[PDB]
């Protein structure tokens, strides 16, 4: 399957791909405001995310930091990156589908469209404003708003028991972007697409 990435941000994004123990394509790229990455990801790829990194340093080597979304001081990410990051999600071929979401379980950094550029499913968006609107406890001072489970590590925030409710942290979430995961257990906004589809995030869909 093929990804266009595309940067609509007025700032420069460090774009992410991994499948959490290896990375998609390159793994990572500089994108300025404007720029579009095409990566191919294999099909059957189960667990793939792709996410944008903000206020990035790298050497020659490749290795630095990000503000939001570091994976280990690389720019080619190997794994996930550090919260507060917006996550575009994917399985792809599972039994003749395709299954996409966006999730806020992990926290909010940039907002970001995810949609097919093939036929058959709609795509899903996260666009509001969360960082401006985000509550004072998780505001992470890099920038970006964090999940509650990042900030205060209880077995509530976490699911960590395997049962858990929303709460006054994830509801915050739930209200501005409806089609996103919340917290771990939300009600699946997952969307089923043609298996093989092919796809485009836009990070920063709107403004």
């Amino acid at each position: 399957a093929t990804f266009e990435i595309v940067n609509r941000c007025s700032y420069t994004v460090w774009a992410a791909a991994s499948k959490g123990d290896a990375a998609l394509d390159a793994g990572g790229r500089q994108l300025n405001s404007g720029e579009s990455w095409t990566i191919n990801v294999e099909p059957g790829t189960n667990g793939g995310k792709i996410w944008a990194r903000t206020d990035c340093y790298f050497d020659d080597s490749g290795s630095g930091i990000c503000k939001t979304g570091d994976c280990g001081g690389l720019l080619r990410c190997k794994r996930f990156g550090r919260p507060p990051t917006t996550l575009a999600e994917f399985s792809l071929n599972q039994y003749g589908k395709d299954y996409i979401d966006i999730s806020n379980i992990k926290g909010f950094n940039v907002p970001m469209n995810f949609s097919p550029t093939t036929r058959g499913c709609r795509g899903v968006r996260c666009a509001a404003d969360i960082v401006g609107q985000c509550p004072a406890k998780l505001k992470a001072p890099g920038g970006g708003c964090n999940d509650a489970c990042t900030v205060f590590q209880t077995s509530e925030y976490c699911c960590t028991t395997g049962k858990c409710g929303p709460t006054e942290y994830s509801r915050f979430f739930k209200r501005l972007c409806p089609d996103a995961f919340s917290y771990v257990l939300d009600k699946p906004t997952t969307v089923t697409c043609p298996g093989s589809s092919n796809y485009r995030v836009t990070f920063c869909p709107t403004a």
